[PDB]
């Protein structure tokens, strides 16, 4: 059982962090995301 | 009957202090299964 533990276990203390690091690029992707779409927005400037 | 009385019996002198001995580390083990139980609290800690 020790030596089944070591092969299937989630050990949670690395993958919590993980877990924060995936959910803060998630947000800046977003964000980031975000910001390239309002570079379209310029160009209905130079119409006018 | 001597040689008999030498063959079996418990000779309590020396019995007494093994059950003590045996009361000691049973509770001794008891104790540290519980503190082995207290080990994985944690988790908590880490998650949130």
């Amino acid at each position: 059982s020790e030596a089944q533990s070591r092969i299937q276990d989630a050990d949670y203390a690395t993958e919590v962090s993980n877990m924060s690091k995936a959910q803060i690029i998630q947000q800046a992707g977003n964000s980031v995301l975000a910001k390239a779409n309002q570079v379209p927005q310029q160009v209905l400037s130079l119409l006018q």
